C-alpha cells in the first residue's frame, strides 16, 4: 500500500468520522454527468477547470459561474431549477466508492466508533442512501448539513465538532480522524484540531491537498495501523 503523501507524523486515533459526498459515494460522478448533459445541449464542456471553480460554492453561486464561464444562455435560477430536477433522479444510483465497504466492516468487526457527517440536507441524504441503508445503518450517528449545532458550514469546523460531540461518551478532538475527498473538508476538520486523511479526485491539483494528514489515490490504500487501529488481517 502507497501513499501520495503526508503533512506530517500520523498519531494515533480512536474514533473515525467519514464525509459521505465523495468520499463514500460517487456523488461527484452523478453531479458531472447531470451538469454534462446539460452542457450538451450548447457544445460546451464541463472540464475538471469549470468544475474546479464551483468546488465548495452553494447552488445558485455555482450556477452563475458555470453560466458565465460557458457563456450558457439561461438565468442561474434555471439552471438550479434543471439540474435540482435531472439529480433527484439520479441521485438514488449513487455507488459506494472503492474500499468503503471494506474498512466500514474492519472498524465494525474490530469495535473502532465511526461516525458520519455531510454537507448534504435531509433530501438529499435520503435519495443518495436510499439504496444503501444497510450500510448506513452501520455508523454510530449522522450529522446533516442542516443540523441545529451547526452553524457555518465548511471549511468552518463545526460539523465536524458537532460529530465528534455526538459519540457517547466524546473523544478529544485530537482523537478523531477525518477521511475527506475535498479541500473544503480538509480546511475543516484541521481547523477542528482533527487528522484528515484525503482521497481525492485524481485530477485535483496536487497544491490543493497539500495541508491533508495523509493523501491516498483510493479508500482502498488505507492501512489503519498508520493511526494504531488494527491492520487488516
Ligand atoms: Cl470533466
Ligand atoms: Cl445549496
Ligand atoms: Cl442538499
Ligand atoms: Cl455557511
Ligand atoms: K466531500
Amino acid at each position: 500500500l502507497y501513499f501520495q503523501s503526508m503533512a506530517a507524523p500520523p498519531q494515533p486515533v480512536t474514533h473515525l468520522i467519514f464525509d459521505m459526498d465523495g468520499l463514500l459515494l460517487d456523488t461527484e460522478r452523478l453531479y458531472s454527468v447531470v451538469f454534462q448533459e446539460i452542457c450538451n445541449r450548447y457544445d460546451k464542456k464541463y472540464s475538471w477547470d469549470v468544475k474546479s471553480l464551483v468546488m465548495g460554492k452553494k447552488a445558485l453561486e455555482a450556477a452563475q459561474i458555470i453560466i458565465d464561464v460557458l457563456q450558457l444562455p439561461m438565468s442561474k435560477e434555471e439552471l438550479v431549477e434543471e439540474s435540482q430536477t435531472k439529480l433527484k433522479e439520479v441521485f438514488p444510483t449513487a455507488a459506494l466508492m472503492p474500499g468503503a465497504e471494506k474498512l466500514i466492516i474492519h472498524l465494525r468487526k474490530h469495535g473502532i466508533p465511526f461516525a458520519l457527517a455531510t454537507s448534504s440536507r435531509s433530501a438529499s441524504f435520503d435519495m443518495k442512501t436510499s439504496r444503501h441503508k444497510e450500510f448506513f445503518s452501520l455508523f454510530s450517528h449522522i450529522v446533516l448539513g442542516d443540523d441545529p449545532e451547526v452553524q457555518h458550514g465548511k471549511p468552518d469546523p463545526d460539523i465536524f465538532l458537532a460529530c465528534a460531540k455526538r459519540f457517547s461518551p466524546p473523544p478529544a478532538m485530537e482523537k478523531c480522524l477525518v477521511f475527506e475527498d475535498a479541500p473544503n473538508g480538509v480546511e475543516a476538520a484541521l481547523a477542528a484540531g482533527m487528522q484528515v486523511v484525503m482521497v481525492p479526485d485524481g485530477n485535483l491539483s496536487r497544491d490543493l491537498t497539500t495541508k491533508a494528514t495523509l493523501v491516498l489515490n483510493s479508500l482502498q490504500d488505507f492501512q489503519p495501523e498508520l493511526f494504531g487501529l488494527p491492520s487488516y488481517e
